[PDB]
DNA sequence: CATTAGA
DNA sequence: TCTAATGT
């Protein structure tokens, strides 16, 4: 956590660099387990060789340690840190829509800067077009004060649309978070459960409303279960307009909301921690259910959940407020 | 780790 | 059909 900081950290630099600038998934895989092990590593690495003992540590990575321990730096991370071609891939990739592959191609054609990106809006596709178009807004944080105005409206149409609908703004915002990056609407409905051969309009009806009133401004990807877009607060009685924010809404078969909800309400840790335990408590929890476990090694049999609570009791525990699901 | 665009 | 991207 701190005893092996740089090490894991340098490691990750190196790895991320292997995966992005270079399409060397293996080496990339090298650095991660490694960086993962030295990480569990309970003592101060004193040298290459010491580390070298561990699994995942070969000679190359060992080699890197020494030099890092020796000169408080690293040549390659130095060289790399400098290199535009790579500096560039590190950068372009920040536009929603540009992944590494594209990142590379762009550069190749010589598309290094944001401006480059504009002059070639032609080369870009819808996601990435909207991507660049809200480069600023998408990089900003969502003040909770705003989180609440948004939540306010979402719930309102959703409801005006059909009352039978259930919505939940999940994620950090749900867990108190002073700010949030993207908004997460978990959505389900009675009519939609595990079986009932869908009803796409369910997603659809809503997406539209939200657009009609003018909250949803753009579309990144609408699907029959996951619409994914951009929204904005009604720039008041002017002067201060609102930043465009990333919004996401997904339909859920009503018979899987709570787990689902438990889940997206995080955190990553409270989550695992809960999962790791449900296990002890003779169960299993995943993004959608809670099945009683059985001795042949594994079982099934999806227990019926009516609230975050049900899931709780099931593994027999104390309800944990969103506010306090920190870990 | 699944759901979407896209070519 | 694959294959990239986002998220989670
Ligand atoms: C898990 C935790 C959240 O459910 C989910 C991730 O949604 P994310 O948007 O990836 O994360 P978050 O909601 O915790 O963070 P924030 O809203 O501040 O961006 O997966
Ligand atoms: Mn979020
Ligand atoms: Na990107
Ligand atoms: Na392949």
């Amino acid at each position: 956590e701190t005893l092996n900081g740089g090490i894991t950290d340098m490691l990750t630099e190196l790895a991320n660099f292997e995966k992005n600038v270079s399409q060397a998934i293996h080496k990339y895989n090298a650095y991660r387990k490694a960086a993962s092990v030295i990480a569990k590593y309970p003592h101060k690495i004193k040298s290459g060789a010491e580390a070298k003992k561990l699994p995942g540590v070969g000679t190359k990575i060992a080699e890197k340690i020494d030099e890092f321990l020796a000169t408080g730096k690293l040549r390659k991370l130095e060289k790399i840190r400098q290199d535009d071609t790579s500096s560039s891939i590190n950068f372009l990739t920040r536009v929603s829509g540009i992944g590494p592959s594209a990142a590379r191609k762009f550069v190749d054609e010589g598309i290094k800067t944001l401006e480059d990106l504009r002059k070639n809006e032609d080369k870009l596709n819808h996601h990435q077009r909207i991507g660049l178009k809200y480069f600023g807004d998408f990089e900003k944080r969502i003040p909770r004060e705003e989180m609440l105005q948004m939540q306010d409206i979402v719930l309102n149409e959703v409801k005006k649309v059909d009352s039978e609908y259930i919505a939940t703004v999940c994620g950090s915002f749900r867990r108190g978070a002073e700010s949030s990056g993207d908004m997460d609407v978990l959505l389900t409905h009675p009519s939609f459960t595990s079986e009932s051969t869908k009803q796409p309009k369910l997603l659809h009806q809503v997406v539209e409303q939200l657009q009609k009133v003018h909250f949803i401004t753009d579309t990144l990807s609408k699907g029959e279960t996951k619409f994914m877009g951009v929204c904005q607060l009604p720039s008041k009685n002017d002067e201060k307009e609102y930043p465009h924010r990333r919004i996401d809404i997904r339909l859920i078969p009503k018979d899987q909301y709570y787990c689902g909800v438990l889940y997206f309400t995080g955190s990553d840790i409270f989550n695992k921690n809960m999962r790791a335990h449900a296990l002890e408590k003779g169960f299993t929890i995943n993004e959608y259910t809670i099945r009683p476990l059985g001795v042949t090694g594994v079982a099934g049999e999806p227990l019926p959940v009516d609230s975050e609570k049900d899931i709780f009791d099931y593994i027999q525990w104390k309800y944990r407020e969103p506010k306090d699901r920190s870990e």
